[PDB]
DNA sequence: TAGTGCCGGAAATGT
DNA sequence: CACATTTCCGGCACT
């Protein structure tokens, strides 16, 4: 079971206890990190790359630009968005899930 | 400045 | 393998 990095956020972003490092901007499915350090930390945890960071980590996201499953959000550091039907994967809408997260 | 975000090419890596 | 990162790096831009 080899866990992609797009699934990864989701899963981070799914989980109030993650809330300090990785969360949703309230606009649609934008994203930030706001540890990216934490957050790279944990991604290197998962995949078991001790030498992971934030550089790398985010080589990876700039990889799913083409693929049009996480877009950057020009200007704002560490702010990325989900570009893919999230609604039809999660199920929910960027409204509901921010709700169900208590997303400010 | 040099430090840091961010970008995308090139090659290595590993499940 | 196929390929999704992982690793490394020259470059551009801003503070």
């Amino acid at each position: 079971g080899p866990i992609q990095l797009w699934q990864f956020l989701l899963e981070l972003l799914t989980d109030k206890s993650c809330q300090s490092f990785i969360s949703w901007t309230g606009d649609g499915w934008e994203f930030k990190l706001s540890d990216p350090d934490e957050v790279a930390r944990r991604w290197g945890k998962r995949k078991n790359k001790p030498k992971m960071n934030y550089e790398k980590l985010s080589r990876g996201l700039r990889y799913y630009y083409d693929k049009n499953i996480i877009h950057k959000t020009a200007g704002k550091r560490y702010v990325y968005r989900f570009v893919c039907d999230l609604q039809s994967l999660l199920g929910y809408t960027p409204e509901e899930l921010h709700a169900m997260l208590d997303v400010k």
